[PDB]
């Protein structure tokens, strides 16, 4: 039975849709789902999507509550749709994908990923659900994730972290490290060697390397000297310049974290979704230095210095392609006389 | 199974809720219920009530599609709630009653009318549904309707017409004449002898007596002379005066019908519900004569002349109580020297 | 006391705001004002305006229920605001003017028209309300209407018809013919001699002259011959051509009425407001002849033939200015060899 | 005068409805009440309830701003309605009860609690308002709270804390400790001896006993040894297990507080209302350990250990009834060989 | 090109409206503007204003992103409208002014401030935009701000802080100190000598003087003794009294900050806009002491003590006018025998 009342029953008694039988009273008002508990209406769900409220409620109740790849990783892999599950985008507070396969009658384009309509679409397959590995094998286009090895397919190790109920974490009691496989037009693709962003947060930033600890603790000159980073414009690219009315650099999240612990500032996420590179409207509350569009990428500082030391500085201006999160990120690089002047993502 | 999808399935395949099993895709947008037919959304229901859209949709799907007493009759009998059915008010486009008994989880105050909560409420019982006569017998307060005789209870013959799917009609293939019984505080009440309104419409007005035919066909003086109605101000009470900027009389629907066939006018029903007496904002398009509040009652012309000839005209001003539609309607009467000056309902 | 509950009380007991004391329960849902009558919510008002629902409800309750100039006349006179009344636009189902003077706290720009803010605005004054003639005398900009003569001011006779509760009518029991006065920058203007549109309707079109009766009754050639209208393209300008996929002519409402009685067609009023000239998307249901933009003006046929016979036909193409409804309407005229080819308003 | 404008005036000039005279401009948009201050609209109220926006605004303005019993206590006492006041549920952001008595015309079922309709309902009476003690005496069903002794009635001492403007606090300048009395069917009931929850918060958790201080400061083994809690599964029931993908225990708020100070986690309150026992969707951000439904009760640690030491551990599995917050809470208890295996509320 | 799609393009690619060419897909749902990024809808804007969603979106995109005077300063100067810019009120999340000049077609009253309609309005002119100084010179009513000196006009130095993207700050990399000029009826006014509020926040309160540091660090008696503040009721006016159920004093934000660092409390801003004096519904969480209306002004403590020491205490009760933020604030002062009893703003 697929019903709004049954979905609300599952949400009330299980926190999510568990497939139980039963129904509860449901009232739908402007864009909100309420249920009656002890004679009063209690809000169950508030629709922040562009879908109808009941459709969005059902998709949210049937979201995957296991660790899943972050939405940015799936986007960079060209995933169009998930097989028999809902990936919830907690940054957008909406389903990650427009259509579903065997989830909701109002959004399903098919009941199984084997149907003809799904063949041109890149379908996401979870190897932790039984049978989906074979579905990926028979799939024309798809991306498979597994927690272990798959016979006949060369794995690609993904990021250490994954999303669990909207919380990005590196699993200890649960496994968040996935092997990734991709098939295009029926043939397996070799996923390129890639860096991965750390998916950290400005407020609760925590270093993940000795170099990051030194960056957060040592002064600018002290840290630059210790890791012999002279000539790579670290004072501008990473630390950030606040002397002018226009903010300079601050293109890595670790620099923003250091400044934020030094002094608060305002970040305006004018495109609130998940991406490898984020653009912010930053206003430095201390000096008044601002930048309408600042590009920030949360690479590990070791990975960033390794990337920036692998580029010859004999070109005055160029665009460098770095494979991060399974996608090619374009960094604009300006150099002067063998030393970096600017290096920022787009 | 009580579900929005099942209710929509019944509406799609049966026109109303028939209790069938099955479900259809449902989308709920601003205040409208849509279903997907051949890949496109088709509007099933538009909520014009103050209830939540899904609740109103379910109550509308479970409305009584048999001939039922008009809403005004039930209101005048003090009915608060119906037993195991929904009376739909088609003039208000809403349920006739706030709560239900065994219909909708969001509106039910009880599952059966025998519960303690229903005892102080006047419950409507339909004798055409099996077992409800005994429920009325055991009921503390209630109004029962039957199509035949009930042993041990003296019947009260109601109006000839009843409402079927919002259409007021005197039944030929179906029975619309009901016997009415009432119990207050556990004791049967004797319903008073009463007149009944005809529930006719201005545009499709059709006479129901020879006197009404004469009124619609004969001129004012000719008709007044034929039925010796001199001295009862029929030229003002019924025919209506349009010589002044303020409209005069026109307090019976038959007079409005005669004028409307003579010349169109505007009626504004500023309280759009069902009542024995209706108040209108009338604008005569021909002369510009208007009245902000005009009281109209649709009595049979024979009944109205019988009522007006039963009142002595020796009182300059008084209020007369006439039992119409099982309720006491107050007519303001002004007389001068033994002849009527004004006689209008309130 | 200015209150939503008091306004609803006045609407319930008087049909409009009469200034009575009292209050009724009010519920405001999505864009609708309901009141509770006998325990059920009855819709009082539905907001079709861009104003807040309560503001629009109060403005609608305080609308002028006397005969007032049609909205198009007030627009052509440059009226910006009314003094101490609300002109309701029944075609738009909205107030005729954005602001008020002494009506609603949420829309008032002033409490009296004598305040400084009202001086640059053209204020509408009604001579039927006591004291407003003197307010017009002291007004810097304004338009005054009276039912009689005003000492020291030369009157301008307006149209015979006026709007009463949204119904356009020529008054018999009430006076709808107004004298118009205008003051700009503190000096009285002489309103030009003007024609007036008839404000008639397609469905209930009724001729108002012997020439119009002949047009509706006589055939095209018979009528053209009778009134010696040869050479003025009446077969195209007025009667309308349906032989091609693009509709021809039909620029006067009387021609549309004749065709409509001959055969129905679709009129799409894509700018649903009141104007001297209306543009329609017309689809002839009989032949399929259509025109995306057809300009229609409802002049009296005698006035139209008088206008068209007063223009020399020696110019191949020109624009003619005709003062209609106190505004200059531009007619595009094309002639060939002394006879009219096309003559349509804009 | 009961008016939306007067209610808004009181909110603007007093923060709540104080009964003052006056009115301010009010605009109602989608579900929000705005007022005009210095020519711009300022939001006064946003409707998060299922009531109409104006009704909810009036009920919110007339909420009780004195210390009142928490909503969970009133629910456990079977309170259906308050006498002449509004209890606001700040967790639901809505009135605690559907109907009122002498508050709002749109929600009142009666004007005084002495009316017949209120007799079957359990009415809440406040002894701090003059005359309500006698109303409780004459009441058939009701719950009375007082700050002092009541002659002829044996008091029941309630919790130390009460809610003041949505803030749970133990009063110092104000009295938050109430004596509770209950009458059912006209006869006074003896409220059972009960424990009370502490109504504390995870983020601002503060210990209220030496045992709680030891729990928050001492390690798990150290604290268990100090209070000889061996054999009662405190390492699982209270501290919480994070070694598996499914979270274990953590059924008391003090354990959640200790973990939260140790490391942050996500709590999803999928039924956001006030209850003695709360169910959460908990995701441990450190280990990834999660539980869809975790039952949490905020008892004082001394009370919890007293309860758990009063149960014989000779039953492998049973349900224990503990009277907390004037209601019987069911704890599922599993024991093995005289020592607790699991003990969690429902 | 002025278009919703172009405005959304500028917001997506620049964070604000920069005047670039291009368009992006836009979807408008209930009160929200979404755009499609990588096939999914991403919320760009949520309308919290009383304007139409697209109008509010365009006004928000064209807001001034340079340091601007705080909204309270502009209100106190009588500013009605800005010349060719949008001042965004971040506290109200709405435009600071109802109309615009050359910004949005739906809100413009003029395209340039030189038009006749703008003459009676006080127009805000920014001297950092080229040509606006001359516009102020030719303006009849206006307020001009400059970063430097203006020939022929005596400057008035404003507050040190200004608003940048909603963040109040004293600029270091950018200039936030403005000279203010005012013209009324075409003649330059001499702005009075004034104090300025500090626009600080309760949570992130930071002292700005040695006296404020002493107040936050020293005890009440110690601080009062150090600055010889005996006899001015500092223990009540500034520190706040929590011994009674009604909160006492606490009329300066520094006292609230000291208490908040001592113990949290609830502030309810029932009129959430920007003013020199703010009214709060304060509930002290520690003692339960509350006050429905508490007036708070964020003056520098040095300025407040200078003001309070400049008033003779020989009057039992009076109203004192202090020019703060270019407006006269009325302080109610009660004294007893030459010492202050109460001194609070209104």
């Amino acid at each position: 039975e697929m019903s709004l009342e049954n979905v609300a029953f599952n949400v009330v008694n299980k926190g999510h849709f568990d497939g139980q039988q039963g129904e509860v009273p449901v009232s739908i008002i402007n864009n909100t789902v309420y249920t009656k508990v002890d004679g009063v209406d209690v809000e169950l769900f508030e629709n922040k999507t562009t879908l109808p409220v009941n459709v969005a409620f059902e998709l949210w109740a049937k979201r995957n509550i296991k660790p899943v790849p972050e939405v940015k990783i799936l986007n960079n892999l060209g995933v169009d749709i998930a097989a028999n599950t809902v990936i919830w985008d907690y940054k957008r507070d909406a389903p990650a994908h427009i259509s579903t396969i065997g989830v909701c009658s109002m959004t399903d384009i098919a009941k199984k990923p084997t149907e003809t309509i799904c063949a041109p679409l890149t379908v996401f397959f979870d190897g932790r659900v039984d049978g989906q590995v074979d579905l990926f094998r028979n799939a024309r286009n798809g991306v498979l994730i597994t927690e272990g090895s798959v016979k006949g397919l060369q794995p690609s190790v993904g990021p250490k972290q994954a999303s669990l109920n909207g919380v990005t974490l590196i699993g200890e009691a649960v496994k968040t490290q996935f092997n990734y496989y991709k098939k295009v037009d029926g043939v397996v693709q070799q996923l390129p060697e890639t860096y991965f962003t750390q998916s950290r947060n400005l407020q609760e930033f925590k270093p993940r390397s000795q170099m990051e600890i030194d960056f957060l603790e040592l002064a600018m000159d002290e840290f630059i000297e210790r890791y012999k980073l002279e000539g790579y414009a670290f004072e501008h690219i990473v630390y950030g310049d606040f002397s002018h009315s226009q903010l300079g650099g601050l293109h890595l999240l670790i620099g923003l974290a250091k400044r934020f612990k030094e002094s608060p500032f305002e970040l305006e996420d004018f495109i609130p979704m998940d991406s490898t590179v984020k653009n912010y409207f930053i206003t430095d509350a201390q000096t008044g230095s601002s930048k309408c569009v600042c590009s920030v990428i949360d690479l590990l500082l070791d990975d960033f210095v390794e990337i920036i030391k692998s580029q010859d500085l004999s070109v005055v201006s160029k665009v460098v392609k770095v494979t991060i999160d399974y996608t090619e990120i374009s960094f604009m690089l300006w150099c002067k006389d063998g030393h970096v002047e600017t290096f920022y993502p787009k």
